[PDB]
């Protein structure tokens, strides 16, 4: 057996599929977006989560084609249900570092946005703070074109890496996403009370939006709301879910 072969097989069989984790406002209300999370519906093993296959996919050279397939499926899934999404609804994708050195990303973003009415969604690209993009004239160009499309850049896993204020201006960052490890420490450890505050301060200084991830408890939610966190994501709000479940919930909220 070849793992690379098997990934190419899975991709050709459209086995990489999107799950959707909702984002809600800091002060509560109806959902304001989703993060798209890849899953592998494997014929024999069931639904495999991405920490089990994305690293291999990155090594193999297949992550870009896999991401493109995911963005195309999301357009197919949600592009015909714009009426269920309040204008400005965020749709976020995790982008691998290789994809950021490829001007093709601009075309993939354009294509996704074309599946919805103009300005109706906000496309967000999430770049992990753990792997800081090495800038070049290509990245300069790419991020300028993405910004001109109206795409937003989020830095996720935030607080776990070592980005600088200069890097945040360089890649035109719109949003920080606080890693779930910091949220998990609310009401338990002082140091991360300080780390979490320090991220909030950085975001107010640079006028960035903040999403807090891993929000599992009301304690956590209230703590984050009291510090002006814009958006919350976590099992308290909603686990990642298949399309049918997302549509069911959106219909309910559309109704209220
Ligand atoms: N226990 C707990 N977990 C929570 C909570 N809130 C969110 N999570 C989980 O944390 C992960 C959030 O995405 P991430 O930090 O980008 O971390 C992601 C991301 O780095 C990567 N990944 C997922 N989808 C893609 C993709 O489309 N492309 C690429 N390149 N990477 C992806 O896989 C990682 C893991 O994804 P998932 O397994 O879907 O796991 C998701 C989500 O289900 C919570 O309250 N409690
Ligand atoms: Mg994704
Ligand atoms: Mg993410
Ligand atoms: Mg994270």
């Amino acid at each position: 057996a070849s793992p690379s072969s098997e990934l190419r097989r899975a991709l050709e069989a459209n086995e990489f599929i999107p799950y959707y984790q909702p984002l809600s406002p800091g002060q509560g209300g109806r959902w304001i977006g989703v993060e798209v999370l890849m899953r592998w519906r494997h014929p024999r093993e069931g639904l495999i989560r991405p920490d089990l296959f994305i690293p291999f996919a990155e090594r193999s050279g297949l992550i870009v084609p896999m991401t493109r397939a995911l963005m195309r499926q999301v357009a197919e899934d949600l592009g015909g249900h714009a009426g269920k999404l309040e204008p400005g609804f965020h749709i976020g994708f995790n982008i691998s570092a290789t994809h950021c050195h490829e001007l093709a990303l601009v075309d993939d973003c354009r294509e996704l946005l074309a599946a919805f009415p103009p300005g109706h969604i906000t496309l967000v690209l999430e770049l992990t703070e753990r792997e800081l993009i090495e800038s070049s004239e290509v990245t300069d160009r790419l991020f300028d074109e993405l910004h001109a499309l109206g795409v937003k850049i989020a830095i996720d896993d935030f607080g776990t890496g070592h980005s600088s204020l200069a890097y945040l201006r360089k890649f035109q960052v719109d949003c920080l996403k606080i890693d779930q490890s910091f949220v998990a420490r609310i009401g338990i450890d002082t140091l991360s009370g300080h780390i979490l505050d320090s991220i909030v301060e950085l975001s107010a200084k640079l006028d960035l939006d903040i999403v807090a991830e891993g929000v599992e408890t009301p304690e956590q939610r209230d703590y984050l709301a009291a510090r002006g966190v814009d958006y919350l994501q976590g099992y308290l709000i909603g686990r990642p879910m298949p399309l049918e479940s997302l549509l069911s919930s959106l219909t309910v909220q559309e109704q209220q």
